[PDB]
């Protein structure tokens, strides 16, 4: 049962390169605006303690170079919204998909188009971890790469990539430049807090295992939310809420395994351990309930 | 992380093909649509299809090709092995630079899973040694294609034909020749024993080292023959001298000789992981090639 990203085509045609002095990274071109990390206005020197207000006031249109493929776009306007730089350009993107900017919640999944020098290099499927980091595969030069979900023909942009934290995980904002998690866009000592496991996604993935005929961990027992939560907290698993239960309801119906029955399965796996489920030795938590229905 | 190639160049080629009551996906390149030839069958015909007999009874107007909203007009058709080629009157304007390649077991590629000619998702997989792929495919996915994109050229290597009893997948190159000994007929055919792709596992261990993971290394070396005698008792594929040569550059970059990495693998197979992890995995990963690792590292 595979991690599956959305087809990236609608986003590929919006990626550009943005250079400011000696700093280059990626930008998103929608209509006549290009969106990118505001830190592109900084030298490495500046990043120690940047004053973005001042750094921007001292800049103007001619300090920015935007390349769409080989064609240079001329910048005719610059502004900052939170941690995102918005450059107005002379040409509107004729490949602009229908889109919107949404902010996602921890535990939600999305696709990422890793790019280098404005060139798309690959796509993969992630989740917003409970500690507001993402376990992505960004290399140097990936800053400004976006994350998205597609619904019919409408792209929902939810992530812009800003940085790697010391532990190898990533940190970013929404497209309005609001960070996910307690991070700042300056070269200072920052760390992700203790991560937890996304309980409702694990349960979703057990449903997928049963659907695929992997049934060994089912048992005759059931649980309570409180007894389960006591176990959940013991193992660094997110609290399971009624909202969660309700959301799994469609998979509860389609397999005959109610959530507190499935919770009793998960309870036992936490304690005793496992052998394999869907070809995995670890309990997987980056598929949502919605994701399991889409793919199953 | 297993990354797929950006799918947009292929998305622009996907269409819906219908013949009578049967509908699957096709691939619109220039003025041709490629698709599985069993589009011309009913479920009844699938036990013992005579494709030559079924095809000669068809005319151009029997094939409904649909490109999003637009009906393409079929003006010719021929069969090449297990692929049907439908000549249409419009060249696909979104045709990318492309070629058709046939791949070998161990090679990776991206799949664009499509339904009714509509792309729904993209994933990365590999040709298993038993010539199946472990894909993610529902009913209606036939005609979905696998590809690599090496510098702006799309190399098509797979077209999806069928699911086998174990839930693995069988299909052709874009000249319509099947990977492995499978046939496009409902028969008792089954995937042989799946083995692990040793040379890929080694590649991924070299990746772990380059990302600063060394805990699984040991002080030992091995001969090639002793390595293979041992690995095959865990259903690992044999490592050939070619594999060893192929790993040469990763050997040089890290400073760890191939046979030392081999010794390390033997130890991992004996010990398991003792509750720890390698590039985030509690299993040994075999779906990254030497090329994929060099490319992304
Ligand atoms: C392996 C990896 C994975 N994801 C992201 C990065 N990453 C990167 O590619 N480039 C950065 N740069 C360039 C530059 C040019 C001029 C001035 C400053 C910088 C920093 N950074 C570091 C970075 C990003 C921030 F947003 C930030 F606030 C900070 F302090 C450092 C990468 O992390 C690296
Ligand atoms: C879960 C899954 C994953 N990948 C592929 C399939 N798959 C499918 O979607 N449809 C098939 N059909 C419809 C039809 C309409 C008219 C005539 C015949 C068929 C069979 N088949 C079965 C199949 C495909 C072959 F190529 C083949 F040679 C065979 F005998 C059976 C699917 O496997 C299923």
């Amino acid at each position: 049962f595979r991690k599956m990203a959305f087809p990236s085509g609608k986003v590929e045609g919006c990626m550009v390169q943005v250079t400011c002095g000696t700093t280059t990274l990626n930008g998103l071109w929608l209509d006549d605006v290009v969106y990118c990390p505001r830190h592109v206005i900084c030298t490495s020197e500046d990043m120690l303690n940047p004053n973005y207000e001042d750094l921007l006031i001292r800049k103007s249109n001619h300090n920015f170079l935007v390349q769409a493929g080989n064609v240079q776009l001329r910048v005719i306007g610059h502004s900052m919204q939170n941690c995102v730089l918005k450059l107005k350009v002379d040409t509107a993107n004729p490949k602009t998909p229908k889109y919107k900017f949404v902010r996602i919640q921890p535990g939600q999944t999305f696709s990422v188009l890793a790019c280098y020098n404005g060139s798309p290099s690959g796509v993969y499927q992630c989740a917003m971890r409970p500690n507001f980091t993402i376990k992505g595969s960004f290399l140097n030069g990936s800053c400004g790469s976006v994350g998205f979900n597609i619904d019919y023909d409408c792209v929902s942009f939810c992530y812009m990539h800003h940085m790697e934290l010391p532990t190898g995980v990533h940190a970013g904002t929404d497209l309005e430049g609001n960070f996910y998690g307690p991070f700042v866009d300056r070269q200072t000592a920052q760390a992700a807090g203790t991560d937890t496991t996304i309980t409702v996604n694990v349960l979703a993935w057990l449903y997928a295992a049963v659907i695929n005929g992997d049934r060994w961990f089912l048992n005759r027992f059931t649980t309570t939310l409180n007894d389960f939560n006591l176990v959940a907290m013991k193992y660094n698993y997110e609290p399971l809420t009624q909202d969660h239960v309700d959301i799994l309801g469609p998979l509860s119906a389609q397999t005959g395994i109610a959530v507190l029955d499935m919770c009793a399965s998960l309870k036992e796996l936490l304690q005793n351990g496992m052998r394999t489920i869907l070809g995995s030795a670890l309990l997987e938590d980056e598929f949502t309930p919605f994701d399991v229905v889409r793919q199953c």
